[PDB]
């Protein structure tokens, strides 16, 4: 879904508020090959501590599911950068999958990543996304075996998202292994979310085959520190990571 060598910013919708998220996206768009917008959830047990806390902030501040579409829609008035909505299944499942994706497509979403999509629903789900014109993005962690990476790749229409809960401040060997195994199996492009925080991480991961590199923790951490005034620091952080 994105150019090779892309830096993909990740932000939690509504952290600290929807208008700020929009401000952050617009300020970072010029450096993004694509964007992951996360829907805050009460139990983000698959995320790192930094991102989990941003989910809590957004929910405390009063975030509401559809405020995510407002953010995407408004962003779309100024940009066409690919957008991937990241979310836990619960919210989607409870609101009605079919209506959610149609609405997602309507507001401008290009792809969707369901962090904990139940295998039992995978097939039907991908079929529903395709009919809605929404590309699928599947997640794989270091404990994901080759056999599954292949099954994941064949279902993927957007891009395979490789992650590492290990955190760092260096990218763990287990994370490099996942990337190395995935590039040997996936036909789809792969994006990596290994908790980058230093310019050499970006240079290193792209060099090892990552089609794209997500930057979430580093940006969210700044948002938890600066709140609504995080904007400028977000831009500096991204420039540091791009060597510019």
């Amino acid at each position: 879904m994105f150019k090779d060598g892309s830096l993909i910013p990740y932000l939690t919708a509504g952290d600290p508020d929807k208008q700020s998220t929009l401000n952050f996206l617009l300020a970072l768009d010029e450096y993004a090959g694509a964007i992951e917008l996360g829907i805050p959830f009460s139990d983000p047990i698959a995320d790192g501590k930094t991102i989990q806390e941003s989910h809590y902030r957004a929910l405390k501040n009063g975030f509401k599911l559809r405020e995510a579409f407002w953010i995407v829609k408004e962003f779309r008035r100024h940009s066409s950068t690919p957008i991937v909505l990241m979310t836990y299944y619960n919210p989607i499942y409870r609101a009605g999958v079919r209506n959610f994706l149609a609405e997602a497509k309507a507001s401008g979403v290009d792809g969707i990543l369901v962090v904990d999509l139940p295998v039992f629903h995978a097939k039907e789900f991908t079929e529903i996304a395709r009919a809605a014109g929404i590309k699928t993005v599947f997640l794989a962690a270091p404990n994901t075996p080759d056999e599954r990476l292949k099954v994941i790749d064949d279902m993927t229409t957007g891009f395979v998202y490789l992650v590492s809960l290990y955190g760092t401040e260096e990218i763990p060997k287990t994370a490099y292994d996942l990337l190395r195994r995935a590039k040997r199996i996936c036909r789809n492009k792969v994006a990596v979310g290994f908790g980058v925080s230093k310019r050499e991480h970006v240079v290193s991961l792209l060099k090892e085959g990552a089609n794209g590199v997500v930057v979430g923790s580093a940006l969210v951490k700044i948002i938890g520190e600066k709140g609504r005034e995080a904007t400028e620091f977000l831009k500096k952080k991204v420039e540091e990571l791009l060597g510019i």
